[PDB]
Parts: structure tokens; C-alpha cells; sequence
């Protein structure tokens, strides 16, 4: 068939408010893994064909499917005969559907939790962000239309927004942060920890009984012309086990299934390699990041610093000061004001609040 | 077949408003149980397919397909013969499907009851919070805009929504609550139970009679390779138990099923246990907190003190006879307020508050 | 079947906003490669059909069919026998579903990658542009409508646009760009080489064991009246080879199958590559460009210079230095709104800023 | 089946704005050619139906039927027996199914081409017509409502429209356009070159190997009574070749096919091909039209001198020089401009903007 | 199936704005052969159906049932045997399947030929109607709500739009139009012409070999009760003719076909014709009436002339000069407007063009 649905897209894709760099990546992962889990488990909508001799009659064709579709299936390169036994028939078997398809519904859950963890520990500061973020963010845009204030901007900004946030400062900062920093680059580390398990569970699927993957030797096999059976590894045709149960007991035989998916799984699993350590190696350097910015944190005051480095005019109050009574979660909620609206107000903001601190 | 609908889940999972922490997870819950209660009983639109011998003619395998299904079923690992008479043939005996799709029909009924619960009770304090929520809520977010009300805004706050508060308290304090609280940390108790009873009911799903299931256990054995019918349990691959009439009388025979749904409900059934007990013990510590909150008390005051920690200019009311006139649901539907409406307006309100109440 | 789907084509095909000449031929790139990639696997919804001998019950003609899919194909002119072995029959070996689906969807995805680059890295140099755009774009937008400021239409720009970016230079020049010229120069080469990688990939497709194509060679054939298989290349009937197993072992032979598909690809192959090759030397023109922009650079100033040109009045300030202290980032920034926001109004903003630069 | 869209045609077909007449044969082509073009390959969702005797089991017919379509089909008068070799009988040889349906995707390719060529070299020139149009448009649009200006209007179009455009002279001017003239005129050539090659590729579809069409001819045929294969050509019933392969080699044979399409391809033949063949005819007349508008100019002054002979009160200004100073791009321009906007208002237009033209 | 699309109907059926009496019989027309057009070639999505003999396996049915539908038909009353050769069998031969439903396209195109004419040919006059409709149109509209002007009403077209008219023949008639009433004219004649030759070709539709229709006759046929195959004429049952090839070569035979289709057309055709020659008669009258008016012409000024029979006061000016200067295409478009505005405002119109005349 064919289906496209757009709503369920666009929702988490965009709604949920924030532009936050390369932590978007997160949403996008979700997008994407929920996607592929999906359409995976949507069985093509002929999960497996099989070859059964001649005289069933079409209700065990629907069932022989099936019972092969479940019960372990293998493979073997062509002519080795089966030997017999259990050991030189079933060495090399291939089963991941048990896990593929719900595996990856795991995956995106997993990269939707930090988020879920963030709202909620920094709900835990009692200050929240996002309100101001909207607020001080519809004032810009709104006030920033009329052209009565641009002389007057900046005393604009003095006294409607600086205030609010300063006393949003007030009421926060008696009440369990001056750490919300702490708060977040935990929220970063795990994140990147997040990621890396998830990495892990990508070469640790398939299973450990059996090799494992990392994609430019996979790639670098198939550009190598090594096919799949000629790998021995990454089957498409394999040899089915089978049963039924006469007075002769086990009564046991095989019959030689197509197997359509390993073309599927095989065909994406190196993208979705690629992709994933990608946001690995992306989301560990935002990672360190905020310890660099932690630690230090005396080279951190420099973006701030610097916008008082513009400064019309310079009236009075000293900095080192001024940052030393700001120290904590101002700091903070300057620059993530800074990155979502951007450059040029986020001064304005801090070059007002300087200006009106005074009794703290 | 493929189907999506949207303003279903929409519909509960937003529009009744509250933003309470935690207690959404009752919401989303009950969003969860619904749905897999459904798609399961969905039939997947092949609930179970066997293997009837040869000569029934395709309107007996439509029949034996479904005596199958409801008649029970059972399991045995494979080469026992079968022995005779019921006891070793019958022992091991798996059908739940008289149970899963209903009883998840249950469960989110149960999810959504503490909700009705608290409407219900709160409706019998006769003060009512909703109303007060989004009128003091939408003076909030109108008023903000305006430039006006800044340096008047306490005033403000003064004059319009405070004064309604405080008659709410007029009207209400005269009939059947001082008591709101109490009622209130009833429905988080009953929550708690409510949880733990639903857990309790998965690891009794299944049947007390055959062993009971808890997750790392049942992925530990996973994880260990121990398969399905090699753990003995969980079976993919069954022996249906068949009969006809005829002058020989229960003339009765078995007839080996595949079993394709229980590859979902051991699918899911892990993830689904997490997530519970994960709900009962997010949701316990919430429980208990409102008693910490009710025996203690005294220390319960310090948020509400702590806003007249600001306090412009402080002009003259003490506190602990005003907390004493106030004692009991003010105190309550203060933190409520500030919940929803964060933390910064209700300061405002209070402070307001305190101002104004005079004869009181 | 019959579906159409716009809003998909609409989205990403014009939202995003930017007119950027020939590098939107990315975005229509990426919808024709995204379009027919996926069209292709959709199978047509007959992927190939195929001979086989009569006494086949019909379920092994749905799978000889699968099975010849996967497992590989290949041609022979007709009447050679086949000889023996696997030589001269397996020479003239065509699979290439192997491929195209995905490594379309790969292409795509690669066309679409440089403007992710563009934006992260401008987004890096810290001095937004897209916010620029929109500010002063929907201000000419408006204030171009009333008929006030036309006499004063010069002033108006002194005012409220020209300060903003004035300032935004401020701001922006303290941190980490005079450079943004080379962050852009580098994505025009790294947008040039990405396409041409794109082409010998093409030319790469099928495989460089069996020749390889290019369009005027494929043309100047069929034009010749060269068919297909009396090229010996771009086959329509092929011998597809198949198994069985038995006690004896390999047990194979052969069944010619009709290929479908095989017209399309060869349909579109020719146009596909005129068109991608086309991308390529317009995307290269534009490539060394900004080169030719940034080495010599004394003649960048050109057009700019050129708006002075106009100039009414001529009150005082020099350019050379006011070129001098402008040199890098707005030079180009100039540039784009003259691109956007088209020619006559960015003319006002130099001929703004000039004059209101006096302290910097 | 059954399916209508009417948002693709209604997008191109309307959308991109321009009113130009005759150039808009462009436009209403293509969608022609492009929906004729997916509607054949549509295959009236029965291509090719076949005769094959009667020992085929149902699944070679549906191979048979494909294998006709795909290698050759030819036609003979019918009773000639075959006669052998390759040679009376193949002489008469009918497919164009490899041609019709993407050569005319193709075709609407190139139709589409020559607007953005224009858009293209319109936009080499540096001075945009589409701003302007849209500009002076609504201009004209709003304010022909009010009242208030009509004794004013004059003057309306001298303060606000006027100016406007001659200011785009002065920055346009300096940048590489007095030339523009001769870009379109390029673009009318272009144009009726390329509906040329699109005629000759008609009669040059079906192929230069077997005669060739044009309409009276065959019209004049059907007329006469000839019908199809007493013409000798259009067959609508074919003799279809065959092959099998077994120990004996080429193993081949006819069946009959009866051909649904050729009742189509040349039902429409006739009629697209007097469309086409007018699409050129009007065409070219409009392409020359501009070379003895290039060549001449002394008497393409007229319309623009025209619109001078009304001019009220003539106040000073001379002409010959005023054209001089003006010769070349707003000469065009003020034609298309009539041309869009309509006769009356670019009157008043250019009767400003003599009037205000002083310093240049 | 059933399926009815409303907005392609709606779209041309109104959306081209004009109320031209009985010049939108163009427009119905179009609308009712365009639809019976398509209706008809959806083969009541059985075309027609055969009586094969008995051991054809079915899908040869499916195809002597198409081969029947192209290769020719023919009819016979039953019982003559069939005699021999092909004289007096194929002498009543009815297949009109080759026409009906392709030569109805056909018609509805040359039905809205001419328009398509007339705007092409109004515009080449160089004085477009259609704004000057919609803009005297809309004032009307909107200032006949406005208590204010109806003792002013008067002075209001005085100023309004009266001088943009006049002004609209100062710019046009001195480029190539006083002639615009014959252009019109010409396209009414043509009108006509077209549709006389629409009614020709249905008479000469089925062929000018055996008979030809008009409507009275037949119906004075089945009125009569003369059936159809007792008229000879007009069948519903058929032989058809068929042929294979073996070594013996012509191998010929007939198989006598049920046909569905012919109750339709000679249901429709009667209505059809009737409706046709109709609109042919009423689209005579208006042709010759505009040469009635354009050779007479002094008479013409008529209803003209009788607006200045109300002449509120009849302030000065004369007549037979006023109409001499406005001679030709005013007194035309005067018509125009009193037909879509209707009899009151146009009078407005002229009592105000008359007074205002001065200078010309």
C-alpha cells in the first residue's frame, strides 16, 4: 500500500519549543528510528516465502510460512550437504527478528527520555526557563516592529523585561539553585552516555554468539564484490527447520526459504550506523563542553563580559562585582536567552540589567 | 491494514487542563493501556493458524482454526511423546487471551478513576479550584502584555484578582472545608494503592497456578539465550486439543498450532511491566510527600513565608497570626496557583493578599 | 495505483527560505532524486516475471519469481547454448537492484547535506544573517507601502533598519568573524565537489567491472538503431539461474524471465545524468566565483562602491577608509540583501550606513 | 479507475505570474504534453492482450503478454502466410512504446524550459521587471479606489510609482543593461526554435525507417475510408514473436496480439499535431516581431511618442532628446508594463515620469 | 462506480466572467458535450460481450471480446443465412466506436474556440472591455449601498467614472480601433459557421455510406414501433467477424456479440441533435443581428439616443455631433454595459459622458 502522514511529523518534529543546537538531534533520531521501527514491522503492507515440496495443499503453505517465520531459521553456503545433528547444520544462524523491529521501537524511546529528564530536573530548580523564553521573546518581537522605540529601545528593555527576569532571579534564587548549571551538564554527560549505549547496542545486536558489524568493513566487503553467501555472512536464502509430530516422534525435515527483509535490514543498517555514531560524536563534544565551561567558568564570563564591551556610554557600576552577586544561574540563562533570540537582544537584556541592579 | 487517529489521543491527553507533575502520568498512562488493549484485540487487522492433516476441506480449517482459539491450548518441549489421560499432556496449559486485550481495558479505566475521584471531591469542598485557575490565570497572561502595569502591577494585583481569591475564601471557609488538604493526600494515597494493586495484577496475569513473571528475571533468561520452549516457558508453538461427536463419543485428537501472538505480548509485556512499576514508584514518593507536608506543617509555611521574604518596603502586618487566620485551604490553593502559574505571579498574589486582609 | 502527494513537495520545496540562485537547484535536486528513488521501489504498486515450467503449482511461482530477484540474473544473446561451467555463461552479468533504490535515497541525502553545513557554520561565525533578512526584508515590505516616507523614505532607513545591522556588526565583529566570506567560499567548493562526486558515482553505477555509461555514447546507440540486446548491453530478457536440494546436491538450472524494470532505468539513466552533470558545471561557475571574489577583492567592491554612485548630495565622509573599517562581513552581508531583498532598497541601506557611521 | 487533480494543474497553470500573451502557449503546452504523457503510462488503470493456444496454464499467459510488450511486435496484411527468414516478415515493424510516453515527458520538459531561460537572463540584466510589476500594480489597484485621487492622480503617479521605477533606471543603468531588449528577443527565438525541433521530432517520432506523418495526410486517408491495415499502416491487430529455450536452441513461433493503445496513440496523433504545429506558427510571428522591433526603433518610439499626444497642457519638456536619455531598457519596460497593468494607467505613468525627469 | 466532481464543473461553468445572453450557450455546451464525452469512453466504469464457443479456456474470451471491439462489426436482420464472400454480409456494417467518443472532444474544443477568438481579437483593438467592466462595475456596486450620493448620484459618475471611460477612448481610438463593432460582428458570424458545422458533422456522423439521421425521422420511427433491427437500422445485436492463423491460412469464422452501447448513443443522439440544431438556430439570429445593426447603423443610436430622453434639465449640448464624435467604438461599449450592469446605472453613465464632453 501507501500512506503518508504528515501531523505526526510535524508535532514532536517542531512543536515542542526550543532550537536548541544538536540537541535537536535527538528529536530527529526519534523521527527517525520511530519511523523505520514502524515500516519494519509493517511487513511490507510476504515477511518470508518458503519452498514446501509439492503436495501441501495450500493450507500448509500459510502455515509452513509462518511456523518458519518463528521457529529459528539458518543458513549454510551451497554444497556442504547438511552433515547432521544439531552442530555442523545450525552453526551459522541468523534470527534477529525477534529482535529488529521492537528493538528499535526501545531506541527512539531512549533518545526521547534526556529531554523528558531535563524539563523535569529543571523544573526540580523551581526556575523555569521557558516562560521567560517566551515572554522576553514575544516582547522582542512585538516592540521591536514599532519604531517609537529604538532610541528609546533600551530603556524599553530596562524597564519591562530586565525587571521581570531580575526578579525572577529574586523569588528563584532563595529556593534550591544557585547549581542549575550542574543540573544541565548532567543532562549533557547523559545524553552522551545515552548515545553511547546506543552504539553498543547496534554491534551488540545481531548477537555476540555471532561476529558482529561496523560499516566501512561491511561496505568495504560488498565494495570488495564479496556478495553475502560468498561472505558466508548476511544471508538472502536460507534453509528452514521443521516439524510435525506422527507416532514417529520428532519427524523432522527442511525446506529452503527466499528471505526478502535481509535485503531491507542489510540495505539500511549501514546508513543507520553512519548516522547514529555520527550523533555520538556530536553530542560528546557538546558533552565536555559544559564542563570546560564548568570548571573554568572564568573565561566563562567572557560573551557576557563582552557584551559590556559595547556599553553606550559607560555610566557607572563596576563588573566584577556585578557578576560576583549574578554569579550562578544568571550567567547561565543569559547565554540560553542569547541562543534562542539571538544575538543582538540578549545585550540589550544584560547591558539593562547592570544598569538597574542595585539594592542586591 | 494502516490507520492513524489523532485527535483521539489529543483529545484526553490534553484538553482536560492541569498541568500536575506526575499525576500526568496517570494521562498517559491510560493513553498507553488503551491503545495496546486495542491493537491487540485488533486481531492485527490471523490470530492463530494450525496445521489440521489433509483431508478437511477448508471450511473445517475456518472451524478447527477458531475451536482452537477459544478451547484451551497447551505447550509441551518437544519429544515427549505425549503420555496419556489429562495430567502430563495438560500440565503445562498457556492461554491467556481469555485475559489481555479485556483486562487492559480495565486497567486504563482504573488509571482514569483517581482523576474522577479528585473532581468529584474537590467538588464537594464546595470551593472550587478550576474556576479560580484560569481566571486569576488569564488576568495573568492579559495584563503581563500591557506596558501599563509594571510598577502599578502590584496594585493590580491588588485591586482585581486578589480580592476575588479572598471572598472565595469568604464563601467557601463558611461550608464544609478547612479540610481541603486532607482530602487531597486522600487521593494521593488511593493513587499509590491504585498503582501497586495494577502491578500486583500483572505479575498474577498469567495465572498463580503457572509460576508469575517479573522483567529482569524473564530478560535475563532472554539475555542468557535461554530462547522460549528451552526456558520451558513462553511458548511460540502449541498443541491444540480437539474433539467430534459421533457414536464413538469424545473421539478427540491434537493438532499443533502456531502461535503468532505471543511473540507480541512477551514483546511487550517487558517494556510494559518497566514502565509500570516505574509509575508506582514515581508516584509513591508523591504520596507520601503530602503527608510530610500535612503531620509536619510547620515547616510546610516556608514557601509562603519565603514570598514575604521579598516583600517591597514591608509596611506593617505580621505573619504568624495572618498564616494563623489563613491556616488551612489558602495555604493549599496557593501552592496550587503557583504550580500552574509558576512561580513569579503568585507571588504577587500573596503579597497582595497579605496586604488587603484587614477585618478578617 | 494512483496517489499524489503536494504538501511533501511543497514543504521542503519552497518553506526554507532563501531565493539563492542555482543552489536552490539543490532543494529541486533533492526532490527529483527523493521522488523517482522512491517511486522505484515502489515496485510499481510485477517487480520481474519469470518462465518457469509447467508442472510448478503456482506457490512455487510466486517464490522463483522472489528468488530470482535476489539471487543474481544475468543475460546472454540468443542462440549460444549456454556452454558449461559458470564462465561464458555468468559473463554478462546484470544485478542492479541491489542499488539504485537506496543509493538514490543516499544521493538525496547528499544534496541536501551542504546547506546543513551552511547553516551550522554561519550559525558558528555568530552573526546571523536569516534574522537580518526578515527585519529589514518585511520592513521595506511595509513602509514601502505608505506613501509618508518616500521624500523620507531615505531618512526612515537611517533610522530603524540601518542602526540594527550597524549594531549587529558590532556585536557580531567582536566575536570569531571577519572570516565569514571563507566559511561560505568553502561551502560553494565543498557544494561543487559534492556534486561531482555524485556524478562519478553514477558513472561508477552499475559496476566497473562491466564498462560503464555516459549519455550521448547511450543515446548515439539507440539513436543508431542499436536495440538492447544487439548492444549485448541494457538487457530486457534475462536467464535467471535457480536451485533446489536434494540428495543430490546442487541441483540447479535455468528460467528465463521477462524484466520490466529494466526499461524504466534505462529510460530515465540518460536524462538523470544530462541533468545531474548539467548541476555539476553550474554549481562550479558559481564555485570558483567567490574565489575570484576573495583573492583579488579590490574589485569586490564594485557594486558596492557602485551605490555611491548614486549618492544624492554627497554631504562629506570618505569611502576608502569607510570601506577600510567596514572590510569584511559586511561587504558580503551587502551582497546578500542586495540578493534578496533585490536591488533598489539595499542601495538605500549602504547609502544609510555611510552616513551614519561616525564613532567606529 | 477514476481520478482528477485539479491543484497541480491550477499551480503552474495559474501561479507563476505573468499575463504574456501567446507566451502563455507555453504554459497551457505543457500541461498538455504533460498529462497526455502520464495518462498513456497509465495504462488505462490490459497495455497488450495475446492470443496464445490453449495448453498454457495461466501464468505463461501473464508472461506471454509482457514478453510481447517488451520485445518487438510487427504487423502484415493478412493473407500473406509469413514467408521465413527475418526478412518479409519483419519489414513491417511497429513499436514505438520504447518512444511515446517519455518522449513526451521530455517534450514538456522543453516547453517548460525557454520561461527560465528568461527568468534566468532577466535577472543577468540586475534589473528585475516582476518587483516593479507587482509594485505599480497594486499601486494602481488600491488607489484607483479611492476618491480622493483622480484631478490628483496625476500627480499621485508623479510622487509615488514614478519615481520608483526611475530610481531602478539609475541603479540598473550603471550595471551591464542597456541591452536588455536583445536578451528577450534572444528568448523569442530561442522559443520558436525550440517549437520547431519539437514538430520535427513528431514527424520524426514513429522512426525514419518507416515513413513519417503529418495530419491532412493521414486524415485525408481515414477519410478516404482506409482504415488501418488496408492502409498498410497504424495496425491495430499485430503478429507478436516468441522464443523458449531448450536443448534445441532458438525454439520460436507467433501469436497474434490484439493492440488496444494504437486505438489511442493515433486517435490523439492527429489532433496534438495540428496543436503543435499552430503552437509554432504563433509563435514565430511574435519571435520575428521583436527583430523588426530590434532593427527598426526609430518607429518603435510610437506607442510610448503616442502616449505624449494626450498629455495635458504639455507643459515643456522636449521628446527626441528625452527618448535619447532613455533609449534603451525603459523602453521595453514601459511596453511590458502597458501590457500588464493595462493601456490606460502606463499612461499616466510615463506622462510622469518625462514630466519629473530633470538632472539625468 | 459512481463519482461526480462538482468544482470542475463550477470553474469554467462560471469563474469567466460574462453574462453575454445566449453566447454562454458556448459555455453549456462545452459543459454537456465535454461530459458525455468523457462518460462515454469510461465504458460505464463492458464494452461489449461475445458468445463464444464453448471450449475457448477464457482467456481467450477476453480477448475475442476485445478483438471483436476493434476489428469491425457488422449487422444482419435474422434469418438470411449469411450468403458468402464479403458483399452481402458486411453490407450493413456499423461500427461508430472509432468515433463517438473521440469526435465529441473534439466539438466541446471548437465550441470554446471562439472565445477564445473574441478576447484575442478585442484585445488586438488595443481598448480592453473587461477592466473597464469590473471597474465601473464595483463603483456601482459598492457607492449604490451609500446613502450619500443619489441626489449627488448623478455628479458622482460625473466624476468618478465617466472620465476614466472617456479617457479609455482618448488612449484607444488612436490606436487601430474605431472598427472594434466589426471585429465583433466577425466573431458572431463565426460563431454561427462554427456551430452549422457542428450540426453537419453530426449528420454526417455515422457515415455518408449508409444513411444519416435527423431527430423526427427516428423518433417518427421508434414512435412508430419500427424496433430497431425491423428498422433495419440502428442495432442492438450484432455478428461479429474473427480469425486466427494456421497453416491453413484466412481460417475465418463469426461469433454473434450482444451490444450494450448502442442503447445509449441512439438514446442521447436523438436529445442531442435536438439540442444541437437549437442552439444553432438561437445562435443565428444574434449573428445576423449585429449586421442589422452595422449596415443600418442610424438606428443603431436608438436606445442610445432614448437615455437622453430623461436628460435631467437638459442643460446644453447637442446631439448628432456628441454621437458624431463618439461615433464608433463608445456607442459599442455603451451596449456592453448596459447588458452586465444593466438598464439604470448605464444610463447614469452616458447622461454624464455627454456633459462632460467638451474639448474633443
Amino acid at each position: 500500500a501507501i500512506n503518508s502522514v504528515n501531523a505526526l511529523i510535524s508535532r514532536v518534529f517542531v512543536q515542542p519549543k526550543g532550537d536548541l543546537a544538536d540537541r535537536l538531534n535527538s528529536r530527529v533520531t526519534v523521527v527517525i528510528l520511530a519511523v523505520s521501527s514502524a515500516l519494519l514491522l509493517s511487513s511490507h503492507f510476504d515477511p518470508i516465502t518458503c519452498w514446501t515440496p509439492a503436495q501441501f495443499n495450500a493450507q500448509w503453505v500459510n502455515f509452513v510460512n509462518q511456523y518458519c517465520f518463528v521457529h529459528g531459521t539458518y543458513f549454510v553456503p551451497l554444497d556442504q550437504q547438511l552433515a547432521f545433528e544439531e552442530e555442523e547444520r545450525t552453526k551459522v544462524s541468523i534470527q534477529y527478528y525477534q529482535w529488529v523491529p521492537y528493538v528499535f521501537a526501545l531506541q527512539a524511546f531512549l533518545f526521547y527520555i534526556p529531554r523528558f529528564i531535563w524539563k523535569a530536573m529543571i523544573a526540580y530548580s523551581g526556575y523555569d526557563l521557558a516562560a521567560a523564553v517566551k515572554y522576553v521573546d514575544r516582547f522582542w518581537s512585538e516592540n521591536r516592529d514599532k519604531d517609537d522605540k529604538f532610541k528609546t529601545r533600551l530603556a524599553a528593555f530596562e524597564g519591562r523585561p530586565s525587571v521581570y527576569i531580575w526578579d525572577g532571579i529574586r523569588l528563584a534564587r532563595k529556593k534550591r539553585s544557585r547549581n542549575m548549571a550542574l543540573f544541565y551538564t548532567l543532562s549533557t554527560v547523559w545524553q552522551a552516555v545515552n548515545a553511547w549505549i546506543q552504539f553498543y547496542i547496534l554491534t551488540q545486536l545481531l548477537d555476540s554468539s555471532i561476529y558482529t558489524l561496523w560499516g566501512p568493513s561491511i561496505l568495504g566487503d560488498l565494495l570488495q564484490g564479496n556478495d553475502w553467501q560468498t561472505t558466508g555472512h548476511f544471508p538472502r536464502i536460507v534453509h528452514c527447520d521443521f516439524n510435525r509430530r506422527r507416532p514417529a516422534s520428532v519427524q523432522l525435515d527442511t525446506v529452503l526459504c527466499v528471505l526478502t527483509l535481509n535485503i531491507y535490514y542489510e540495505k539500511l543498517f549501514i546508513f543507520l550506523w553512519f548516522w547514529l555514531v555520527f550523533v555520538a560524536v556530536v553530542s560528546t563534544v557538546n558533552c565536555f563542553k559544559w564542563i570546560y565551561y564548568l570548571c573554568n567558568k572564568t573565561k566563562a564570563q567572557k560573551t557576557i563580559k563582552n557584551y559590556l564591551s559595547t556599553a553606550p556610554i559607560k555610566s557607572t557600576i563596576s563588573d566584577d562585582q556585578f557578576f560576583s552577586a549574578l554569579g550562578e544561574d544568571g550567567l547561565f540563562i543569559m547565554d540560553q536567552m542569547a541562543l534562542n533570540l539571538g544575538d543582538i537582544p540578549a545585550s540589550y537584556l544584560t547591558i539593562s540589567m547592570r544598569n538597574i541592579c542595585q539594592d542586591f
